[PDB]
């Protein structure tokens, strides 16, 4: 049964609690939309900020999600890259899917839209 | 037959080789013991430290566990975030398991008892 | 069909974009060499980095191989520990394969030798 991660990057103006939140909310729930996700076929989702973000855990935005309590999730610092977008929030949000590799949707925002290949 | 994500997350005192050891171990046999989980049966496992504790990799811990010398683990960085929980060591430990999303049993130890849902 | 994950670790001489992306690409084709790896079957890819590295991201050399261009990878920051070997890259490549877990083909090269059990 075929299990495959979900790639979302997205970029905050400020550190600040409520930005954070917002926009990492604004990913999850696009992330969900162009891959008509539920949370009980997620396996684990990880969570990463550029290491000028201190705010708060992005993962707190998982808890506005309904039905969404269940998903274990974690955060961890992004490498720190000479020259690398700054205030950015990442997803690697796993899944359990039949959809093949070339069609999932990774979703792309605000100032993270230059990370689209 | 699905695969799923258990979070564990435990504290140390002081930032030594020997307390980390002892409390990721803690938190290792606990999370086993609540999941009934084989070695075997676990796909990878992440563990994150604070930025506040250098003495030694939480990884070295499993070690320690008869039988669990194939089970592919690394280590991260925890994003650094205000206010935040010190000196804090937490798992994501992916496994193959028939148990529901909902009754996977998280394990939270120490003063990461604050973080429990 | 289970899920497994694939460690590889790696290191470099200077923190330069030359010898990150040609380590890392040597690292990932050794896995995939040894494993019979195809881009299909993976789950997700993550790399870390020692923060003694800031040239450019390991996951910029997966776009050197062929056929991986929709395999979902991220980056993190892996833990500062005393006493830890320096300029490290290391792979979690999380695969669908029936291989057995003391089977799989575990790959560490250049002065990441000694990590190997
Ligand atoms: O579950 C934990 O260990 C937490 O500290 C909570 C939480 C979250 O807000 O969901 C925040 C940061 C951790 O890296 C993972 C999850
Ligand atoms: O095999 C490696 O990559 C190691 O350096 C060893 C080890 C471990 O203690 O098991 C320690 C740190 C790494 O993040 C992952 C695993």
């Amino acid at each position: 049964m075929m299990i495959r991660g979900i790639r979302g990057a997205t970029t905050v103006e400020r550190d600040t609690e409520e930005e954070i939140l917002q926009k990492t909310k604004q990913l999850l729930e696009k992330i969900i939309e162009e891959n008509h996700t539920k949370p009980e076929d997620v396996v684990q989702m990880l969570l990463s900020a550029t290491p000028d973000l201190h705010a708060v855990f992005p993962a707190k935005a998982v808890r506005e999600l309904s039905g969404w309590q269940y998903v274990p999730v974690t955060c961890m610092q992004e490498m720190d890259v000479t020259g690398g977008l700054k205030k950015c929030i990442r997803v690697m949000m796993t899944v359990q899917t039949d959809v093949p590799q070339e069609q999932i949707r990774h979703v792309y925002l605000e100032k993270a839209v230059v990370l689209r290949p």
